[PDB]
């Protein structure tokens, strides 16, 4: 019951690979590695989330991770935002591409919504917490 | 050629009222009559928007604006984030409950999208660079 999954499975490495020549990576940010394995790690958590394997609440972990690891490399925590977007961006193109019925496509938009906004929410939620 | 503004258009007091009980506005808010000000312009801007009569930069202004007040309300600027989507998340249930067709479908999600992703991007973006 899910072709966008099974694509994403498949294509992770491809898909990680155009989605890092897009996103903000600083050369002097001490976590620019970090940020491709924290990429890697959530797209396969998108997978499970779609398939309905994982809850929204096993991401948080990979959330506050990320938050610390912003607060050090001192950048705007927009730029997570941005980065964020540009793969949530091309998961609504491949789906578009995959040419689902009505029913499925909302469905599966709901999910996507779902999975991204708790992912800028909660980072950005804990950036703040931690740097307080 | 836009159900889903005439709608809002028609509906805008009472979508303020519903999404009044669904954010986090504290009485102790130094800005908190603002915040719904803030919301019935951002709301009029966004028909403008699927209307193709502004564009996205229109809205940093705003941007700017909540992010200083958000600043000065000292609050966590992740609950900006939490009603903004409570906002859009209804949104994405009117535009369900008009029936459009796929293709329709289609062509308002990629700009409740653009729009929300923006209003969120520019106001954390703003905020952090204001706070220093
Ligand atoms: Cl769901
Ligand atoms: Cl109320
Ligand atoms: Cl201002």
């Amino acid at each position: 019951k899910c072709l966008l999954c099974r694509y994403l499975k498949e294509r992770q490495e491809k898909f990680i690979s155009d989605w890092k020549k897009k996103v903000i990576i600083r050369e002097r940010d001490p976590y620019k590695e970090e940020i491709i394995k924290n990429g890697e790690h959530l797209l396969s958590a998108f997978i499970m989330y779609l398939k309905e394997e994982i809850s929204l609440q096993e991401i948080e972990i990979t959330s506050k991770k990320i938050a610390r690891e912003r607060i050090d490399a001192k950048v705007n925590i927009a730029e997570f935002i941005h980065n964020t977007n540009v793969a949530k961006i091309e998961i609504m193109n491949i789906l578009t591409l995959l040419n689902p019925d009505l029913q499925q496509y909302q469905a599966l938009v709901k999910k996507i919504n779902q999975f991204f906004d708790h992912l800028i929410y909660y980072t950005v939620h804990s950036y703040y917490e931690q740097k307080a």
